């Protein structure tokens, strides 16, 4: 249908005169997760493209108007691509290849918001910095390149590599999330950014 190109049209170039970015395909030109159980290993991921966000749900809603807060539950199935480099610091190893990942993501988005009139009576909720919590990845699919899954067979000595292992782990879980929340950033960031053009009333 016609709209299905508009949508899609926004989602993928966002709405600059509204100061609406892209969510779908979301691209990160870098970012860089330590390992939550170890500060030595490193994982550099460049040019990431994150897609399926423009068919998340809010599962959830929630507001406190004593704390005037509000959380957000958010289900998405996420497909991450990016080049990566895994720094094993105190081996002075690096290995380099490409990263993908598919999953379910549910996470937890808090904020404060406070109400304020614009010079017009218009009044508005104003978002305040947020806080994403990734509550689960499912059970992720993780691929590496052949040469950098063959490089980490080589290094571990085992025709296998163990998921459970680091660096295997955090591209699991923790690679993930960060990955998501930097998703979450521009996800509240339109719905700031639409709040301060829609009045508080459209629900």
């Amino acid at each position: 249908s016609s709209a299905t190109e508009q949508f899609l049209e926004k989602t993928s170039k966002g709405i600059p005169q509204y100061d609406i970015w892209p969510i779908d395909p979301l691209v990160v030109t870098s970012l860089d997760v330590i390992a939550p159980s170890d500060a030595g290993i490193v994982i550099r991921f460049k040019n990431l493209n994150i897609t399926g966000l423009k068919n998340q749900q809010i599962s959830d809603f929630q507001m406190d108007t004593k704390a005037k807060t509000v959380l957000l539950k958010t289900k998405a199935d996420l497909h991450i691509v990016g080049d990566i480099v895994i720094e094993l610091t105190e081996q002075s190893k690096s290995f380099t290849g490409l990263y993908t990942a598919d999953t379910n993501v549910i996470g937890a988005v808090r904020y404060g918001y406070n109400l304020k009139n614009d010079d017009n009576g218009v009044q508005h909720f104003e978002v305040q910095p947020e806080t994403f919590t990734c509550e689960s990845i499912g059970e992720p699919k993780i691929t590496l390149s052949s040469d950098l899954s063959s490089a980490l067979e080589k290094d571990s000595g085992n025709n296998s590599l163990e998921p459970d292992m680091e660096p295997l782990k955090t591209l699991r879980q923790a690679a993930i999330c960060k990955i998501a929340e930097a998703c979450y950033i521009s996800v509240v960031h339109n719905i700031r950014a639409s709040a301060k053009i829609l009045p508080a009333s459209s629900f």
